[PDB]
């Protein structure tokens, strides 16, 4: 799956 | 180069 | 905010 990172502090990596 | 990420678990980052 | 990574050596992550 492709991985996307987000900064919200924490980093969240969500998959597609 | 840009790093593109995938997760298959091992995470792989490839250079573009 | 989404993060984008680059490999320049060091890795740089920039917020979008």
């Amino acid at each position: 799956a492709k991985l996307v990172a987000f900064a919200e502090a924490a980093i969240i990596g969500l998959m597609v």
